[PDB]
Parts: structure tokens; sequence; C-alpha cells
């Protein structure tokens, strides 16, 4: 069996669900320890063994309440979620990549659900300058098992040398963060790094400020895949079973989980 297989077999309706088959608890994390503290979604049942985690990054004058949807609908797949606040406003992409390292290192090493935790199963993620944020940490932490970057303003534009799965959504309308600009980051990703590049049909760049089932429905199962294992989501992504709301696939599928580490 797959150790960090959590939950039932999935359908397409359960992955689009706005609560998944885990009850969830969240506790508040106050400022301090490198960031500005945020929010921790979790599963309550601890019978299936611990979960992998999240970190997810708002953008520039952005707190995670106007994206904080993502945190139960998540976690409630069966992860640790934390949504964070920065330490100002105007941080920067890279900033906001050095506080989910943070947020993720406070997570595994000090937070209330360390325990529900395993540290070595952790991604990252954000909106627009947080997604900047969450490639850089990735480039930065090559042992994240994924990034997800939503409309991601990263920059360099360049994730030329990145190890880590990433899936990087675009806005079709967004012009500070245009398709263009997210087609030719895509394009960076070396060759035998897994990937993905969705398109939004019809959004504009603030798209994600509202609950959104066709974010929810693609990134559960890359967050399956990527950061369990899980290859009982690959029927969602390869091939896309379910178009709504896509304007535009782009992936390396078959998407592989990464290789355990040498012994
Ligand atoms: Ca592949």
């Amino acid at each position: 069996a797959n150790p960090y297989q959590r939950g039932p077999a999935p359908t397409a309706a359960s992955v689009a669900a706005v609560t998944g088959p885990f009850a969830t608890a969240s506790v508040s994390v106050p400022r301090g320890n490198g960031f500005g503290g945020g929010v921790i979604y979790y599963p309550t049942d601890t019978s299936q063994g611990t979960f992998g985690g999240l970190a997810i990054s708002p953008g520039l004058n952005g707190t995670w309440p106007g994206i904080a949807w993502l945190g139960s609908r998540l976690a409630s797949q069966g992860f640790i979620v934390f949504g964070i606040e920065t330490n100002n406003l105007n941080d920067s992409p890279t900033s906001r990549g050095t506080q989910l390292l943070a947020a993720l290192d406070y997570l595994a090493q000090r937070s209330s659900v360390r325990s529900r935790l395993d540290p070595g199963r952790l991604a990252v993620a954000g909106h627009s300058m947080g997604g900047g944020g969450a490639l850089d940490a990735a480039l930065r932490r090559p042992s994240l098992k994924a990034a997800i970057g939503n409309a991601p303003y990263l920059p360099s534009n360049t994730l030329a040398g990145n190890r880590v799965p990433t899936l990087i959504y675009a806005m079709q309308n967004d012009t500070l963060v245009p398709p263009s600009r997210l087609t030719s980051l895509y394009n960076t990703i070396p060759a035998t790094t897994e990937r993905a590049y969705l398109e939004i049909t019809g959004a504009g760049h603030n798209y994600i400020g509202q609950p959104s089932t066709t974010l929810a429905r693609t990134m559960i199962p890359w967050l399956k895949i990527f950061i369990d294992n899980d290859t009982r989501f690959s029927q969602f992504l390869c091939p896309l079973a379910d178009q709504s709301g896509i304007r535009q696939y782009r992936s390396s599928c078959p998407l592989v989980p990464a290789t355990t580490r040498a012994l």
C-alpha cells in the first residue's frame, strides 16, 4: 500500500466539493517567527496517520482572509494547510518566499499541530506576488514536494533549475500577470520536472478572491499526486477529465511522483 494515502477513492464530485471527506479544525497563529502568522487548517482524524503540509501566501496588499476559502476546502481532502499573513503588505516576491519557508519551518517544529504533520512532505502556493514567492521558495528548497502558483508574479520569470513539481494558473483576462508571461514561465521549467499550466476562461487577476471549484478541483489532484504520491488522483488530470472553465491545459502527463530519498 501507499503509506501516505488518505481518504476514500475519489470521484469528480469529491474533488469539486466545498468540504471533502475529512472533518477539519483550525488554529490562529499570531505574528512572529519570521512572518505575519496566519491560520492552520487540519484534519482532526489521526487514525490514518500524519498528513503532508501546504503553506499559502497572499499577494501585494493582500491578507489571508481574501483567499482563505482555500484553507478548509483543501485541508478537508487530508492536508495541513497554513494560510499566512506577511510581515508587511508591501513585501516582495522573494520575501514572500522566505516567509512561506519560515511558515513551513514553524509548522513542522513549533506549531500546535506539528504532531499531525509529516515534515518530509511539504508544499508551497500563493497568489500573484505570493505565487512568485512560492516559486522562489521552490527554487531555494528543492526537497519541497509541490509548488502551486496562481497568476504568479516571479520577477525573473524563470524556473530554470527548478526540481519541484509546479502547477501554474493563468487568468485569461489578467494584464498584470498575462498568460503570455505565464506561458514563457512554464516553458522554462526543466523537462525532467513534472509541471502543468491551466488557463482559466474569463478570469480577471483577482478571480481567486472568490471560491472557485475550477481551481479547487484541479489543485486537489496535484497536491494528492505529489505530496502523498497518491496516483488515485491522476485520473483527474491525465487526461483532464472535465475541461469546464479551462481555456488551455498543458502538462507533462503521465504525472509521476518523485522517487524516495536514497537510503
Ligand atoms: Ca511525466
